[PDB]
């Protein structure tokens, strides 16, 4: 059903990804800086999802540039599953130097490209470029950067053949110029609208954490809830996000409800390193799947999708067998119910499942029919 949880109907556009309530709708987003996906790995992802996104550095160590890695996976996935949608990635804020477009944003090259260096925020006290681990910061207030950036994102979508682009970061480093908050907010909304215009009319623009970003919302076809800290996972914020998923639905937009269990900062993953940390995170994702699956299902709308794992890499979720995500679900039988008044237990029913979740005590049961 295209029915929204308030009885209104969803009106998809022709260029949206495939959607069905047959099992839990899934979005996969991943990269491996080391290499491209093997034959069998493309098959595993493709049988899991009709809607995927290639990450910021994919295969750039072996194909030189991340948009080439993207291009390889668009080709590979479209070959086996023609109806799949594959999104490119680009950050509006951090000048990650993994594409050809951003290759000069490093300490060794940037002084050789003064025209690109003027796009970056400078520390006023030292006169040095601001950075985070030597990754530089775009300045959305600079109109010349915004023009470059839109043209640059369009280039990467066109070269990779992707069906759209995931745009990461909405904040424009407002904390570095908080007196100019309203200007930054407006400038980022203007960037995103100009990008939507420059992109082909069949391209999906996904704004990360943009569902409530007032100036960016009108530009995007899709938004992600990234759940990157415990505040985003709080019982109060989840309640709000189910409301935001409804509003996204009513506006004709797609929602990605993303959970990575590394954001829990659980105690089991305390002082662990390398593969031992990955083993613990995998085992936590398995133990937590029913809870987080239930959290998505309480707010799920048409053209909303679930992404699960413990990171952003090929090896942190996309290749993991979560059999509950393959169980028959069916169309929701209306909107979730708040069990109580003031309590944090919520239920909802689907054709082939019953869902209960307690977002205070962090418990769930999905009864499969």
């Amino acid at each position: 059903d295209f029915y929204v949880s308030d009885g209104s109907k969803f009106i998809s556009q022709d260029f949206y990804p495939k959607f069905s309530w047959e099992s839990t709708p899934e979005y996969a987003m991943f990269g491996n800086g080391a290499s491209l996906l093997t034959p069998k790995e493309v098959e595993k992802i493709a049988a899991k999802t009709d809607f995927i996104c290639i990450e910021k550095n994919h295969a750039y160590r072996t194909l030189e540039f991340a948009e080439i890695g993207a291009r390889e996976e668009i080709k590979n996935f479209k070959a086996i599953k023609p109806e799949i949608k594959a999104l490119y990635y680009f950050n509006s804020a951090y000048a990650w130097p993994f594409t050809s477009y951003n290759k000069n944003f490093k300490k060794n090259k940037i002084d050789d490209y003064p025209e690109l260096k003027k796009f970056i925020l400078v520390d006023k006290t030292t006169g040095e470029l601001q950075h985070r681990n030597n990754t530089l910061c775009f300045d959305v207030l600079n109109p010349e950067f915004r023009t470059w950036w839109v043209k640059t994102v369009a280039q990467g979508v066109k070269d990779s053949g992707a069906d759209g682009v995931f745009i990461d970061q909405m904040h424009g480093f407002v904390w570095l110029r908080s007196s100019q908050k309203e200007e930054v907010e407006k400038a980022m909304g203007e960037m995103m609208a100009n990008l939507k215009a420059a992109i082909g009319t069949n391209k999906i623009l996904l704004g990360n954490n943009a569902s409530s970003v007032k100036d960016v919302f009108p530009a995007i076809d899709a938004a992600m809830f990234e759940h990157y800290n415990n505040k985003k996972l709080s019982k109060e914020n989840l309640l709000k996000e189910w409301g935001d998923m409804l509003a996204n639905a009513k506006a004709g937009k797609m929602s990605i409800f993303r959970i990575g269990v590394e954001a829990e900062k659980e105690e089991a993953s305390q002082t662990l390193i390398k593969g031992s940390r990955g083993e613990s995170l995998e085992e936590l994702s398995k133990e937590r799947l029913e809870y987080y699956q239930a959290c998505f299902l309480i707010g799920a709308q048409p053209y909303s999708y679930f992404q699960y794992g413990w990171g952003w890499r090929l090896d942190t979720g996309p290749l993991v067998d979560y059999p509950e995500l393959q169980k028959p679900l069916g169309a929701p039988k209306g909107a979730y119910k708040r069990l109580h008044e003031n309590g944090w237990e919520f239920t909802r029913e689907f054709e082939h499942a019953s869902v209960w979740v307690d977002t205070e005590k962090k418990e769930a049961k999905i009864e499969w029919k």
